[PDB]
């Protein structure tokens, strides 16, 4: 199989510049090079270029609501593209807004696929619940079809069409919820394993469960959306926001092992790796460093080893 | 429900001064604050004024034994105050001597009350076994009634009265136990999880075995009396016993919110937070940060989110 | 019963120079003094003085055979020798190539026995599948059956005799493995429980099962060889080869707590604490505390604590 790499240095979706850095910083890790040792074939279509747009006022609360509807519109077109030719898709990101397009194009050639996001965050505010305007906060508010009609449209997102429902979703990670996002994923009855369920059942049963409520009936492509601030910030630091208790690097590790076991990994986000706010160049490293590990992982790369199959190595 | 805030700046207990300032530095994190924007109704009872008793000489070890008695007395008087209108109290310390006063005054209205002793140690020597003089490594000494008539009464001591038995408290947490404190709670049944058992079981089940062993047959108001030092140095550096391979940030927090789902909360201590221990200003700030987060939790906090009923934020 | 601590400050197995300070470093922490605490008998054989062999050129890749051979055939000669005299040994390293001559020699007195090891790594390459010469990467080929002839005899091992088979070896903490080592352990069939194991198991059931495997039908000594890089280099930085997400230290700890229940432990080794690769004195003070704890723990040092029996301490 295929893996086209696509990277999305955006950053209008929250207010701390940095987050467009992060293709740079993944690249420059040597990602793209290590994939290439794995089974897969890869293929580099670069960092896509978005058009900023000029006098881009704010609709109401939301911030830059043109520049993110459009830079989405532009990446769902290249997502949906690679995706029709058979590929896997990685988007390599800025921040999470980029989740938009991300699954929307995806959505065009797989309409049946499920979404396992891994963030401490919902990312779930609607442009009426926002604290902030910042629209990294709000993705699935844009996805759900549950959530149609429910808030104004905004000022480029006329293009998005709700893909999923609540019934194809499921949160790992969750510690950091805003009153409004709960109210409505207990609304929805949306699938969720917050830090203390994780606790309580172990990344191992977590997993075996999501499994069994995303895949249970049928098999379908899976779209594996992971801000890297859903692990503990001692692992990646270089984040716009860090939420302390996350997941450790054995179980992201864990989770993305399973991911490429269930054979059905169809399109991979990795956001909000930052490397500007990192408070030593250690962290900075260290961030991207496991951000690198967690991709190969969804890939084929297993922590008791791999070897290539036909070579006798005696 | 009704939460009242005691302060205990108290360090008597022990030869490290700092402790005393735990109250100053856990208000100005802003917990008061915070606990008012729970679903309870928060009282600030304000910090008890000790006094100090001249010429306390050392009872044989022991030392200062009339400070202690007597900042406890006068602690247990207030507590008792506070149950009785039917109030949780929420003790904030100085040192882990100050549960003695703590559990008394809860007892005194509800005699039927578990203990739930969260530490790396069992705090549990007697006048005739310490090492050490320090009294607040004897708290769960003077109330046991199982211990009674094991050592000489102290000065300042006599108006304690064992309030409960072996089979009404159970340790989180162990990790720290003298040769003698290990003979008396294997001894006399004492309920226990170390570390060892932690690793073991797993916070979930250990819990849910705690649960059934206190509660099993009879529901009864807890006494949560949690020592930050039961977590691992790395969440909690700031105290004057910091032992290393305790609890995680998580399962501190996994406990409190378990606590919190039973209904039963009647009495809860945070103890040991010493903010002159801290190497940097850091290590002080996290400390703090973690003691309020479990406060918090205690209350309602819960990670998945939460949201005030009635509301529809849609 | 009796323990004898046996020193092989050796390091020619692999190309960092350090290793060989290791035991000099763990006994500098008070290691033979906080046995002698336990209800243990021990006796200090000191650090055997190794001969190097002149003009010790490479076999092929293998870089110091000879050397490497005629230090662990010393070896195995003392490991026999105090298993003879039905004593526990306990071989402080250097590097882990000594585990050839101390399993060796363990095997001669208990043909029988069975070996638990926690790693990072398989150390399973045979002179023929190394990527590097280093002989600290190879000590279980030169130890299994199932691997004999299917290398070149190398020169200095051929008083190397196969004791133990594929189904008599269990690997803990695997995280690090070549392709050619993976080959051979899935090739084998040997037991085995990687990180991914301990996340998706829990260490409680790991240790369960490694027992029902290794004990289930016979009761038999237990050699434990424990690698320092196994646990997190935030637990033992000064290794030569730290590997990110490993065991915590308590994992490591609950290991050698479960190993001291069965008591079956007959022969130790605490490999590769390097003195000279902690960054900052702070890393190598962490490092040999936690490799003596492991130890102490082997031998009776519980979390819960410990009191002497037959003694009232009321
Ligand atoms: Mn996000
Ligand atoms: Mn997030
Ligand atoms: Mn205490
Ligand atoms: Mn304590
Ligand atoms: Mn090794
Ligand atoms: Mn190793």
């Amino acid at each position: 199989k295929p893996i086209e790499i696509i990277g999305a240095p955006f950053s209008k979706g929250q207010p701390r510049g940095g987050v467009e850095k992060g293709p740079a910083a993944l690249r420059k890790a040597g990602l793209v090079e290590k994939l290439k040792e794995t089974e897969y074939n890869v293929r580099d279509h670069g960092d896509l270029a978005f058009v900023d747009v000029p006098n881009d006022s704010p609709f109401q609360i939301v911030k830059n609501p043109r520049s993110v509807g459009k830079a989405n519109e532009q990446l769902a077109a290249v997502v949906a593209e690679t995706q029709k030719n058979g590929t896997i898709s990685v988007v390599l990101g800025g921040d999470h807004s980029m989740a938009i397009g991300s699954i929307s194009g995806h959505a065009r050639v797989h309409p049946d696929l499920c979404v396992i996001w891994v963030d401490a965050h919902t990312d779930i505010n609607t442009p009426l619940t926002t604290s902030s305007g910042n629209l990294a906060g709000q993705p699935v508010a844009f996805l759900l079809k549950e959530l149609k009609g429910k808030f104004p449209d905004v000022p480029g997102f006329s293009w998005v069409t709700p893909c999923i429902s609540a019934k194809d979703i499921v949160y790992i990670g969750l510690r950091d919820v805003d009153p409004g996002e709960h109210y409505i994923i207990k609304t929805l009855g949306i699938k969720y394993f917050s830090m203390t369920e994780v606790d309580k059942l172990g990344i191992g049963k977590v997993m075996e469960e999501t499994f069994s409520y995303l895949l249970g009936r049928k098999k379908r492509p899976i779209h594996l959306s992971f801000d890297v601030d859903g692990l503990d910030p001692v692992f990646t630091p270089a984040t716009g926001t860090p939420v302390v208790g996350g997941l450790s690097y054995r179980e992201g590790l864990y989770i993305t092992e399973e991911i490429y076991k269930t054979g059905l990994l169809s399109g991979l986000d990795i956001m909000e790796v930052n490397p500007t706010l990192g408070k030593t160049p250690e962290e900075v490293t260290r961030t991207v460093n496991t951000a690198v590990a967690l991709t190969l992982s969804c890939f084929g790369t297993k922590r008791e080893g791999n070897h290539k199959p036909e070579t006798d190595y005696l």
